[PDB]
């Protein structure tokens, strides 16, 4: 037995990600069209936060910015991340510390490349 | 022995009514830290409104914050009586994960919320 598993070897590669200049309309069809409730919230590969259903309702709908406001706005941080090459279970000890479902990978120069959610392990 | 539901359930009501905005709902889910609120007309319990439906089916619709919430829960919702074993209820609440339970009496009258 080799090697103790990466978040590489179970993460997503096929990358759902949305703008900060899009809308919290948007976000929300995206969170219900792909059944997720976080989007990794980025220009590009460039890596700007995590917005989750529950940053709409509780930053959002709660002090009454309605959904064709720009996410921008509504995004706090600084958001989980880690390395492809981090060991799986530290990261998922690290995500239920945060109680969070998805963490966004990214490579050494820090470009966006995977998603890792708790289903995927 | 069996623990009961009414042994660990909250009997503190927060409610929202069909007529109260998504607004008035989303700052009860922040104020009280619950992801979802029972939804209750007078003694009817409609249904239990989470954090992620107003998401998905008031704010992706471009609804605003000032709308009333009817017609955005879903159900049937799950629910159980107070004295129902809670050992048998959690594990349902695990398989649907589902965060929190509307209690009923006998009658079907709201007299709790069971969370875990
Ligand atoms: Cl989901
Ligand atoms: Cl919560």
């Amino acid at each position: 037995h080799h090697h103790m598993t990466t978040v590489a070897e179970v993460m997503t590669r096929d990358l759902a990600t949305i703008g900060p200049s899009q809308s919290l309309r948007e976000a929300a069809k995206m969170m219900d069209d792909l059944n997720v409730g976080s989007l990794p919230v980025c220009d590009g590969v460039n890596l700007i936060g995590m917005l989750t259903d529950r940053d709409i309702v509780v930053r959002a709908v709660s002090a009454g910015v309605a959904p064709n406001e720009r996410i921008e706005g509504v995004v706090s941080g600084p958001p989980d991340w880690c390395y492809e090459d981090d060991d799986v279970d530290t990261v998922r000890k690290k995500m239920e510390e945060a109680q969070i479902r998805r963490v966004p990978v990214v490579d050494r120069e820090k470009r966006l490349v995977g998603i890792l959610s708790l289903g995927d392990l």
